[PDB]
């Protein structure tokens, strides 16, 4: 599929910049025929047919595609895509209020405070994989505030640069994501589904409540290779004082075996609920 080739900077001014990843420089930017911002992404597009800097075109369209489908108050959207030599030009919503991993580090949450930010990421994925799309890059990085400044903020989930669409139930394609937050079966290279975002969420939740990763080692092989083992605790130092119903909504999330893992939707009716990746 082939974007919109004018100069995108003839209709938007770019401002600072946002933030970055592996594929993307994200720049705050202002559309000139109606004042409204964005985040512009633009991704850096592979210059040989066998290079392994920038991004492939197959990558860029299925981001690409699967933003174009998204439309809910908990996902961020697409509003425009520009393309040049060199770039793939993503106008997304902008979220300014900053990722919920800065959030995270300004402040442990009390539960309430967790089962507010969760409610709404639950709310995102479920719609997600209504629509058959895996994330696969579930973290706090990936969870961005609308206004960190109000008592209850309104997030999004945003960078759909591993999302995939599962038409099988499972895909085989080895996505790999960060190593704290990947399932065991991206570690052990097998086939993944709508399930490994729910052992992302299980992680998520643990660190929302105690300000601890539970997998996380010293170098990322390790990280991985304690995800493998399922090997995790409940600290007391920082849960003693957490309601069982939280432990048992992790625990419930945080199995080796997808098929024996939460759904999104169980997620929901749960009880406490219910009202790369070498160095
Ligand atoms: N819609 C947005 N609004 C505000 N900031 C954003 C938005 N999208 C991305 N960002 C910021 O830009 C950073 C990089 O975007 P992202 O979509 O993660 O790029 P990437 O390089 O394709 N993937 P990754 O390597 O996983 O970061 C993010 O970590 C956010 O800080």
């Amino acid at each position: 599929t082939v974007f919109r080739q004018e100069n995108v900077d003839d209709y938007y001014d770019t401002g600072e910049e946002l933030g970055s990843g592996q594929f993307a420089v994200v720049k705050k930017c202002r559309e000139k025929s109606t004042g409204l911002q964005y985040a512009a992404k633009f991704i850096k597009k592979r210059r040989t047919k066998s290079s392994r800097r920038g991004v492939s075109r197959e990558d860029i369209e299925r981001e690409v595609s699967i933003l174009k489908e998204i439309q809910h108050p908990n996902v961020i959207t697409l509003h425009e895509v520009y393309e040049n030599k060199t770039d793939v030009i993503l106008i997304l919503e902008l979220v300014a209020g900053g990722e919920l991993f800065d959030f995270l580090a300004e402040k442990s949450l009390t539960e309430e405070e967790a089962t507010e930010f969760l409610k709404q990421i639950l709310n995102g994925v479920y719609y997600l994989h209504s629509l058959q799309i895996a994330h696969f890059d579930l973290k706090p990085e990936n969870i961005m505030l609308l206004d960190r400044n109000v008592p209850k903020p309104r997030i999004k989930i945003i960078d759909f640069g591993l999302a995939h669409k599962i038409d099988f139930g499972n895909e085989f394609k080895n996505i790999f994501g960060t190593p704290e937050f990947v399932a065991p079966e991206i570690v052990n290279y097998e086939p993944l589904g709508l399930e490994a975002d729910m052992w992302s969420i299980g992680v998520i939740t643990y660190i929302l409540l105690s300000g601890a990763s539970p997998f996380l080692g010293d170098t990322k092989q390790e990280t991985l290779a304690n995800v493998s083992a399922v090997n995790y605790e409940f600290e007391d130092e920082y849960f003693s004082n957490t309601s069982a119903l939280a432990k048992d909504f992790i625990r419930r999330l945080l199995v080796k075996d997808p098929k024996k893992r939460m759904t999104i939707q169980d997620s929901l009716q749960h009880p406490w609920i219910k009202p790369p990746q070498f160095e």
